[PDB]
């Protein structure tokens, strides 16, 4: 067991082992580290309450079983997970090392305006990457560009897939909607997709209400196919009585935008779910042919979420969290 040493940082204690130095505030909290056993930046995560209620102790144990799922160029993965605690009765606290990449795509689009190239590439990696966490049966949910790493390169690593502003979010998750599918995702990355062809927020409302009427300038009022599928019957006409709308023709609002861009687009920004691309679907797609590789998009093993079915109480969750910590190996 490594030698630990403690610290207060911004009135936070960190306990963390010796190999990580020089730590800092970056934003549980966060610090940047220097890892002297592989010459690397990293940031080192201390959760904060992680076992103050069953709901928290559960997430806390969702966090660490799908960081440590995740094993692909385009998501984040864990390096290393670690406790101050001997033993499960001083079992506490949780820390989570993973790779710094230094900028989001959101400070990214803020100053390059970026080329058709950059666009092709970016949206080529947030697709292989979700290629990869959809095969496992995982949603992100909350793509944007705040989770969204890219370094120096333009290479980028998707943050926190499966463990959750508003203008990224699928329609059907704004209306709340009985369960949804993994092409919520899709939606978000057309949102983010078009935000780098244009330098503009593309549905950037203020609250809820006005980020649907937003879409729905975009994409039309649900057409009658779509209509058909809805069965609630308020839903229904919660919709018949927000304003009657055409879909714009999306070569018209992004002008001097590549056409192969536009149409695949037009693939992720539709209302009805079971007719937008899939991430697989979209890598095939004409637009990333400087990119595509078939050989390298690869899949992932199994993920067992069973636990998310189960309703445990907080020591439960917290030994099942402590197994995870000492089952876990690190990479290369
Ligand atoms: C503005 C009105 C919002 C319409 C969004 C409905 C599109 C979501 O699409 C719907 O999603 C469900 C899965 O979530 C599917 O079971 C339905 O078949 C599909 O039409």
């Amino acid at each position: 067991r490594p030698t630990f040493y403690r610290q207060e940082l911004n009135k936070t204690i960190w306990e963390v082992p010796e190999r990580y130095q020089n730590l800092s505030p970056v934003g549980g909290s966060v610090c940047a580290a220097f890892d002297t056993k592989t010459g690397l930046r990293v940031a080192v995560k201390k959760l904060s309450r992680p076992f103050q209620s069953i709901i928290h102790a559960k997430r806390t144990y969702r966090e660490l079983r799908l960081l440590k799922h995740m094993k692909h160029e385009n998501v984040i993965g864990l390096l290393d997970v670690f406790t101050p605690a001997r033993s499960l009765e001083e079992f506490n606290d949780v820390y989570l090392v993973t790779h710094l990449m230094g900028a989001d795509l959101n400070n990214i689009v803020k100053c390059q305006k970026l080329t058709d190239d950059h666009v092709q590439f970016l949206i080529y990696q947030i697709l292989r990457g979700l290629k990869y966490i959809h095969s496992a049966d995982i949603i992100h949910r909350d793509l944007k560009p705040s989770n969204l790493a890219v370094n120096e390169d333009c290479e980028l690593k998707i943050l926190d897939a499966g463990l959750a502003t508003r203008w990224y979010r699928a329609p059907e998750i704004m209306l709340n909607w009985m369960h949804y599918n993994q092409t919520v995702d899709i939606w978000s990355v057309g949102c983010i997709m078009a935000e780098l062809l244009t330098g503009r927020t593309l549905f950037p409302g203020t609250d809820h209400i006005d980020q649907l009427k937003l879409i729905l300038r975009l994409v039309g009022t649900p057409g009658a196919e779509l209509l058909k599928k809805i069965s609630s019957e308020s839903a229904r006409n919660y919709i018949q009585s927000l304003t009657q709308m055409p879909k714009m023709n999306f070569a018209n609002v992004f002008i001097g935008a590549n056409p192969l861009a536009v149409d695949l687009l037009e693939k992720m920004l539709v209302l009805d779910s079971d007719k937008r691309i899939t991430a697989a679907q979209a890598l095939a797609h004409a637009y990333f042919a400087q990119y595509h590789d078939p050989d390298d998009e690869p899949v992932a093993d199994p993920y067992d979420q069973s636990f998310e079915s189960r309703d445990l109480l907080i020591d439960e969750w917290k030994s099942l969290t402590y197994d995870e910590v000492i089952s876990f190996v690190p990479p290369p």
